């Protein structure tokens, strides 16, 4: 059954709520992006209207074959109608086609769901600077000080570098990528437009990226592996055994790897900055976890949150202790006596 934070009230909507069956007086079922725990339940078989991105759209449309009478896309930045709603799609700074969603209730009342964020200055100059929000449902993933990670372009700075001078040294080593999901993809693109190749990729993934409207993208990937020095696995094929074996299917081309896990927050932020990070190492091969997040640090949420100034807050992620809970609340009120509201 669909929980109370899904559920938009005043409204027939939900958000990512596709998991649940039919959702009792539900019209109209908004996606916030494509993430396999926001879309679980979606299909060729689906026949009530879906709301999202239009990147979005095209992968619900290609990878899940939605049929396209039920894809209901819209731009973002615009105030639109949706079953007598003003609603309006924001940029989420998440994965390609990520959105927030404001809701414009025909009581008065304004709502803005983050989906998944990673909370940006710049998003005080969007279409928020007006005005009041009500209710805010928050990403909360990294609700809690101890979570700090570098900006992604300090990230990509270091990959770049740190592939640019293994190849110059050695013109034969292979460069590796690891990805699961949509997301992150600036890892792979940013070291392959330094090395002067194209990204090598499996059929299946090649699709995907063909979904999400990058500029120029027939000039920077390809399915045929022979001709790219950076290739891209599933995550799971990144450890030694996986690439050794990947090592053996390359003819004799290659004499070493180096290969790149793009993680999210891991313990050893707390102790190491991005310039001191080392890899694991057997042989020719080495491999660099990188913490490359889509999702706000705690001072990122608390700066966003601290700027939009909301009456009241409801967390979407780790509700399911009370400790999470209570620790998550107790946050929320000194941000609120600390800036007054
Ligand atoms: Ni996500």
């Amino acid at each position: 059954t669909c929980p109370f934070y899904k559920k938009i009230p005043g409204t027939g909507f939900t958000v990512d709520a596709f998991q649940y069956g039919v959702v009792e007086g539900c019209t109209a079922y908004f996606l916030t992006h494509f993430h396999s725990d926001h879309y679980a339940g979606l299909s060729k078989h689906f026949t009530f209207p879906v709301y999202c991105s239009e990147i979005t759209g095209n992968l619900l449309k290609n990878k899940l074959h939605v049929q396209e009478q039920y894809i209901h896309p819209l731009p973002l930045d615009t105030e639109c109608i949706v079953n007598g709603v003003k609603v309006v799609l924001l940029d989420a700074n998440h994965c390609p086609g990520a959105v927030m969603i404001l809701f414009y209730l025909p009581n008065g009342t304004v709502i803005l769901h983050t989906g998944d964020f990673r909370a940006d200055p710049s998003m005080e100059r969007s279409l928020l600077a007006d005005q009041k929000v009500h209710m805010l449902y928050l990403d909360t993933t990294y609700c809690s000080p101890e979570y700090t990670f570098p900006s992604q372009q300090e990230v990509i700075r270091f990959a770049i570098n740190t592939a640019f001078e293994a190849v110059t040294l050695n013109p034969h080593a292979l460069v590796v990528c690891g990805t699961y999901s949509i997301g992150k993809e600036k890892v792979f693109l940013a070291i392959a437009d330094v090395l002067g190749s194209k990204v090598g990729m499996s059929q299946e993934k090649y699709k995907t990226l063909q979904c999400l409207n990058i500029p120029e993208i027939n000039s920077l990937i390809t399915t045929d592996m022979c001709s790219s020095l950076v290739h891209l696995l599933p995550m799971m094929q990144i450890n030694f055994k996986g690439l050794q074996s990947h090592l053996k299917k390359c003819g004799g081309k290659y004499n070493q790897i180096l290969a790149f896990r793009p993680t999210g927050w891991t313990h050893s932020n707390k102790f190491t900055r991005i310039a001191d990070v080392i890899p694991q190492t057997k042989g020719n091969i080495s491999i660099y976890g990188i913490p490359y997040s889509e999702h706000s640090s705690y001072l990122e949420m608390k700066r966003f949150v601290q700027w939009l100034k909301p009456q009241k807050i409801i967390p979407t992620v780790n509700v399911g202790t009370w400790k999470s809970r209570s620790t998550m609340e107790k946050y929320f009120r000194e941000w609120k006596l600390e800036a007054g509201y």
